[PDB]
């Protein structure tokens, strides 16, 4: 057990996967994992662990924001012994030819956190993934018809941010996606020897905003846990 | 209604008390709030309103770390109309005089966050409180017997920093407690031109550890809420 | 003795008023002390040793500047046992709100300088003056009919800056004055274990741009200098 | 032509391989490229254009550093039409388990500069490979029938540094080796619009501490460069 | 007149001497000036001009730290035609073969102070003195028989400095001499468009620990005093 | 024999000039010394040691960058007792009273690299050069009767900067010339015990956007030589 995970070294499997609203724990539970038993329930965050085709798998959300995902990713990676840790959940855009439901795989994560010049003596550290998982997603992407996006992500610390003209510069520099996570899980995944990544659906665009529908959500959603679960089975062939 | 709260102008009351787990709002409603009404889901972040003495109040979590406490928090500012946030919680304490169960209340917060530089050019920005919050609280934790702690807290983005040293160096400058919102929430309310104020339970020791009760942290707990209830009225008195 | 005090321990009392300018340390011995006795004048910074209603109470000059008050104030609080320091001076104004005359109680002080960031290994240390020294002095102001804000200050190392753009900022995140030591006096006091705070009056505008010289901005100064005095008294009680 | 390659539009192949010593870059058309001719000299900087396999590929050296790096191969993808740069190095291990030898290839380079930070407007940009070029690359090398690693390198700016200290912190983030133009020529590309990716040879250890000179070191480097070209293949079909 | 200086354009010379002690400008003046005049006393702030070898020169003090020398420095540069100022004061030795009673001249001057990085853009500025300044005074040193070092000064914001490591730096970089000032008028010089060069006397040694020995105190800051009169007539011719 | 000269204590005299390009020593070894012998050529950066007026003198270039210059100069001072290190290359002016072919000596160095930050705890290290190197070379150019300007120069990291304001910056600080290696030499120099001056000729302008002009290139540069080479004599009497 650890601060904010009541369980047993066991209960998770060697594999997360986390979604940032907890709500959708319980719903990829029911939905891909067969057998899933109830882990955790502190604070709220629901953890699942159950079997995807065999693979044993475990989901739990992380919170929102490097701080909470943070913690998380820590104690999963150093108390339950997990070694793969894939974020789910989605992003805003920033570059006009990047569409609204299009599916980004975070090679690398830019930031404006500073917990990484922390950790490295105030120098530059190259948020990564794991090639591997990268390339397992992709592929699998690719399985179910989907044409897959890789690249940069930023993880900002302020979804409100003052400095509206970082945006420019992030489409400058070709950052694929928006969000509040990869950054920072990549960063405690090199902490403590683990492997993450992270897939993200863009939500919305940072210019104008496109027009669609929950049905259009739905199974995008599905095919991204899809695509996550087929790719831990690449992994492991 | 906004990204992360679905609720209209109106639906909170322009004082809101922020626990850090989500699950704290419902009790606070049914606890110590007369005819609280549900006004907030999202992602499971539950929101009630009701009254204490007459005085309409509110009541949802603010999630883990500065980026959600930063997105809530200026929701509810720029799209409710709120007018104050007070954070009730716990923190670890570095201090050898300062106890388990002490209240403390951050009339200041130091951080090893970057939201602040962001917003303040690079510069030391002061996050602190609003005056008259503390002095309230102060005040209404008087009359209810109880001995508070003023000072500056330190609200870290890693719960798990590489950097050991720097709670001694916290240690050195008085920091009475360690958490990770009040610089957060405090900036926020700088920005948008409303008031805040942290109240937190000393939870534990950076250094050694007492050993208790949950008989201990109920009323301790109560307490606390008690305290930024009482301290709402002297506000308005 | 020390490097710029050429005193004795017991020539000064435990708590010290400092202006700016030493010239008005000998000003304000000879409006508010009976039988002040001058106890140092190590390059001209005058200080005086007096009784205010039967209280010992001492008075001097801290020059210009974070590194100028730091030297006293540190030689002070270390070999002459003085155990509060309140800075009474002038700041400018930035907010429209913020009226000439209006007394300014710096709780909390943003600042330019890199002092703090030397001391709380490069993060943001929150500037904040001691609780009861900030209740002290709003009681004292309001026991003689005046309003006093409490807020942030900017204290700044360079009166003539090179970006102008730092006045908005200050005003957008709502500083009350700018002056140029608060932060300075603030980081020695959580150094050194002592107690600080700054009273400051609004002598410029930079919002509506205005100055001052009057019967009126001199009878502000000296309620400003009463509200010191009297604060130390109420402290004692 | 440009200030430091004199050369006119078509002189280069779309796809330039890169190594820090011009001599090297002779090396390396002298014994893979067929037909190849000099096409720059400027500064002794030797470029080259032949054909591999039948297709057009050019080589030339980048000199020492990332200042150095960052000016030819800007002024290969601005002005000669080039869209793909594949560095061919060497690097420092830090790493127990990297021996000598070993092919690196890094999807991303962590860095003590300060160029991206200038271009990132001060945050953590995170300097990434192409993902095709890395697969294309690791591909290559399966085929070759060697175990290529992928990970993050470090780009140093002085390759004596005066603390030693941070090569256990690389070593702690996992970096697979150290050299010193992988986040400049990151940086460029991401700049410019173009795609590039550093390939490296262990050729000296830091953790065991050892250099190299041999056949088998001749070979394995050899082996990095058809890794190199024969990746560029791949890139087509 | 200007908020600082009481005096109006004519009553200073077009070269300023200006010590940090505002009593040893009135001890120049006597000493070394005819006819001399006092033309400031604001703060307490000593000016004065005379003449020397009938030559029009003057004298003020500009108190301890950057931000107090920068607010002199400019406003006698701004409104009284200053074009050179010319610091005589006292400095730290930290180097083992630098004794007391030793004059340097920077030609340089380090900081751990954030005026310059403020003034250019966050980069490094090299804070140096006017050449012909530092070449007139290692003369007329020269022709006084004195011994005189040229080097790097270090201009530090903290006299009761936390960083006793920094020290150890300072020692193995070459720093001549530990004062308060230099960065921060070379930075106001470049700035303002003047000239300005800083003369100190080795006051003690922050190893060993003993300021000012004996009456060589007089002595030795009448050999800087000399030497800086006598460079400014090497000027004019 | 170091990593990257192969040579032998002895093949280099104690004085080198150094220009950025390699070619550009071997013109100068042809061109002013006699009976000059290559000593290097590793990497292609060629290195020649002859006599001048009798004096033992050599001449190696040191590619561009501060990441380049500094590998090199570091080994001539460790490995084959170099005491003075004479860069002799081109720069750009920012300055409009600059104009091209002129002849600027930096007795300062300011610098948008991370080096010297590095090296000196993250404070503001003034990159100078040695005075009587400095004096030398201003003195060689009187008796040449050729013009030079002696002040600050800028050692960029990126030639093809991002940052166009940086200039006007840069211009109003005063600026002589943009380059890319002095601030580096001087960090080595005082870093490993050496003295170290860089003459430059200016080859353009940043703002009129025009390199070298007509043959007026070898003449002045044999300028910039000829100052170089007389001034280590001045210095050797
Ligand atoms: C402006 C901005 N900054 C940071 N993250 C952003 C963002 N806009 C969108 N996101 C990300 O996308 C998620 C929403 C849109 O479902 C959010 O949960 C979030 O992960
Ligand atoms: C080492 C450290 N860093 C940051 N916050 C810390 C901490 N230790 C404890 N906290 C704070 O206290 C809460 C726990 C103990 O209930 C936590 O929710 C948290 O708010
Ligand atoms: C622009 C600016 N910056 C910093 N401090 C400032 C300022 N303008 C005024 N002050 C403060 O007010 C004092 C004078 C003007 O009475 C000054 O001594 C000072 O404390
Ligand atoms: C300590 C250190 N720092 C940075 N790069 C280093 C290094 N040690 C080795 N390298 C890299 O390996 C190349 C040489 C040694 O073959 C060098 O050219 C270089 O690319
Ligand atoms: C350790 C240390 N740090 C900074 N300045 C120091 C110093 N030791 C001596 N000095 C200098 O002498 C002046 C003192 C007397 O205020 C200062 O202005 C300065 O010129
Ligand atoms: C705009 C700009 N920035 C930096 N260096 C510049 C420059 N313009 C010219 N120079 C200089 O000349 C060298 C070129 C030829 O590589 C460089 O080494 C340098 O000495």
């Amino acid at each position: 057990a650890t601060p904010h995970i009541n369980a047993e070294m066991g209960d998770f499997a060697d594999v997360v996967l986390m979604p940032g609203d907890p709500l959708r724990a319980k719903y990829i539970a029911e939905t891909f994992l067969e057998d899933a038993r109830e882990v955790n329930n502190v604070r709220g965050m629901l953890g699942f662990t159950g079997t995807y085709k065999g693979r044993k798998i475990s989901v739990m959300g992380h919170g929102v924001g490097i701080p909470s995902c943070s913690i998380y990713t820590k104690e999963l990676i150093t108390d339950f012994g997990v070694k793969k840790i894939i974020r789910v959940g989605s992003c805003g855009a920033v570059l006009p030819h990047v569409k609204l439901r299009d599916v980004v795989i975070g090679m690398g994560a830019c930031t404006d956190s500073k917990v990484n010049r922390i950790r490295f003596k105030d120098h530059d550290f190259a948020a990564i993934a794991d090639f591997d998982m990268v390339r397992n997603a992709v592929d699998a992407a690719k399985a179910l018809g989907i044409d897959a996006r890789v690249g940069n992500l930023f993880s900002a610390d302020l979804f409100y941010s003052p400095d509206g003209e970082m945006f420019d510069v992030m489409e400058k520099y070709g950052i694929l996606g928006v969000e509040m996570e990869a950054a920072g899980i990549y960063g405690v995944a090199a902490e403590f020897g683990a492997k993450a990544l992270t897939i993200c659906t863009v939500s919305d665009h940072i210019r104008t905003h496109e027009q669609t529908t929950a049905a259009e959500r739905q199974t995008t959603f599905n095919d991204m846990i899809k695509i996550a679960l087929e790719s831990v089975l690449l992994g492991d062939k």
